[PDB]
RNA sequence: UUUUUU
RNA sequence: UUUUUU
RNA sequence: UUUUUU
RNA sequence: UUUUUU
């Protein structure tokens, strides 16, 4: 018999029920009103602890159907998320004009009445539904690191949409607090981000700005936080005509056995299907089966392979556990590449002249190669610097 | 006939009942009133010495399912823990507003009693029972060790999940002695760790923010005190394309002897099924057949050949009973390991300078390895110094 | 009459 | 009785 | 826990 | 983000 099996034995699981989560939708006569009272709310700096969903869940009914229940009901994203426990029920609803008339009276939404009754109902901005999607949908690149490489890709890319004339942003939704607000709401709930992503990558024509903007992000914001996967099936584990072949770097036992453990998570996660590549995002089941540490010898190798290539990887961050090996492994790659270069240069039955030519442009490509990286690593360091 | 049935004739038994206990589950109108109820108490210091078992199930009950009895008492939980003696019943109750009319007034409980009398019931706090729940399942990693390793990883985990924004706790909640009641009743009860492991393992999508830390709890807590079984598998019982192969330092009689009982005993593990690598936490049958003392010869050389490759192994303590058999084991391993390295890079037909950097590169991997294992001992040896 | 260690 | 790192 | 560039 | 000439 097998004794190997106990150790990959719960990793594949069945596919059950567990969290039967009701969520309300609404149907009102009025809408527009509405949602300006939400985007009014958000922008007066208060949240909703439980309630923000329902709420959310009826900007993008308004922005993407224009108020057809009917149709939402049986589309195909929330024929998806039945099959997760979620179960959405429909109530009506008269002639309102307050949130806390909407509100359903919990208990514990005492201090969410006693926030919204200090709200001033007298105000009115300029925005609607896709202003407020389109600059929710700025944070999900970049959205797994942190606050400030948020904030610093979020503020970059308002100028590139100002250039291009697209879209224009109200001033006040450019103060640091607002974006922390909208910043923490995007990483607690879980239903908006869904929704933008199954709604950027299903649409095929008939774009406008904000749905463009949308789809713009959703492209952008693909495999962020799986830089592994990428590193390592693009190097170490390449792939021939033939079939499947491993780097002369990684032919010992131990990396061997991390291959092995990979390519078991590998399959994990591709169980999934289309919403793969935004696992990291979205918090799917095989995530925590892909972390560095628990790949400690394939992970420094691999970003070494691929750091002698491309000349933008020499960004990235690591730690002190990894960096030396790092060194060691890029170097290598760099003198097997320049002997592979010049051998098969050496292989093709052509005329000395071409021979000579190819080999100048061959140098002076490793030398602007080898220049800009170590522009990059001294950029770098410098970050590194006035972090602290 | 045989004779050697007699040493592990008791080891494989048939499968009964033998325990029959009743758990009560009340049906409240109100319920979150009660759980804040229940999160007070629990904060206020005191225990229940025999009723926490239905209180920390309708707890579960509020956070998982919201108050649905008829769907979780058909639950895959619920249905495998029927097979083992456990009996939900249900009861009803009108409004209440206290424990001592919850509580089925036992004269064993007049502590109980007494205690929750004298709990003032007009302070309120802000919590749920997804952030209590949370804040429990941290302790799953390192529960098996003791309480200085406990509070250590959860100290560091807390400050963890500070950082990368999901969620933050009440300071309250971080002093000692809350601390230390938590990991008491974490430690006596069955049901509640149970809940978790099979709430976190068997989730696919749409988690929540404490729903990721559960999960997240979860998958690092695995194997937590069955590192022999990880030591053993990974090295000295290798496997091959073939077959089964053991390692050349474990090719005498008497180890060969702990082999044949290993296997006995890992098969008598195997029974299980899908809850197998969480033994110890759960403390099920199988699991004092594998001890360490059992395992004389086996165990440090399994642990030596292990961290001859892993550079963090060497922070693990044993006794005073194995360390100079693990340090022959571990060196004979280093130069065994270099012969086989060079001999297999001589193995292969390539150029000679391939073969001068690849001779290269293992040097100067070989030394840093070598360096951090001579940190990470002069560490340890550290530790066992500040520990007296 | 049994005599360790876990 | 378990003793690392994630 | 993730760490580039688009 | 695209960058000519017709």
């Amino acid at each position: 018999m097998d004794y190997h099996k106990i150790l990959t034995a719960g990793l594949s699981v069945q596919q059950g029920i567990v969290r039967q989560r009701v969520i309300p939708v609404y149907q009102v006569n009025n809408l527009e009103e509405i949602c300006q009272l939400i985007i009014q709310a958000f922008e007066a700096g208060v949240d909703f602890q439980e309630s923000a969903d329902s709420f959310l869940l009826m900007l993008c009914l308004h922005h993407a159907y224009q108020g057809d229940y009917k149709l939402f009901l049986e589309s195909g994203a929330v024929k998806y998320l039945e099959g997760h426990g979620f179960r959405f029920e429909v109530k009506k609803r008269d002639g309102v004009k307050r949130l806390e008339e909407l509100l359903p009276a919990v208990s514990s939404g005492k201090n969410i009445k006693r926030t919204l009754a200090a709200m001033p109902e007298e105000e009115t901005t300029e925005a609607n539904a896709g202003q407020f999607l389109s600059f929710a949908s700025l944070f999900l690149p970049k959205l797994v690191v942190g606050e400030k490489a948020c904030l610093e890709k979020v503020q970059r890319q308002i100028q590139v949409h100002a250039e291009q004339g697209l879209i224009q942003y109200p001033t006040a939704w450019q103060s640091v607090g607002h974006m922390m607000v909208i910043f923490r709401l995007m990483r607690t709930n879980f239903l908006i981000k869904f929704l933008l992503i199954h709604q950027g990558m299903h649409m095929v024509a008939g774009h406008d700005a904000n749905d463009a903007v949308i789809s713009n992000s959703v492209a952008q914001a693909r495999f962020s936080g799986l830089l592994i996967v990428k590193t390592v099936l693009d190097h170490i584990l390449q792939k021939t005509e033939r079939g499947v072949r491993l780097h002369p770097l990684a032919r010992t036992a131990k990396v061997k056995n991390e291959v092995n453990s990979f390519k078991a998570a590998l399959s994990s996660l591709a169980k999934h299907g289309e919403y793969a590549p935004f696992a990291r995002l979205l918090n799917l089941s095989g995530v925590n089966n892909l972390e560095h540490g628990l790949f400690p010898q394939l992970s420094a190798i691999a970003l070494g392979v691929a750091t002698a290539h491309g000349s933008t990887l020499a960004g990235v961050n690591v730690g002190e556990q990894y960096q030396q090996l790092r060194e060691a492994a890029t170097e290598a790659e760099k003198q097997l590449q320049q002997y592979a270069e010049s051998r098969e240069l050496d292989h093709l039955g052509l005329d000395d002249q071409e021979k000579k030519i190819l080999m100048n442009f061959h140098q002076k490509k490793n030398e602007i190669s080898f220049q800009q990286t170590n522009a990059m690593v001294t950029l770098r360091k410098e970050r590194l610097a006035k972090l602290t």
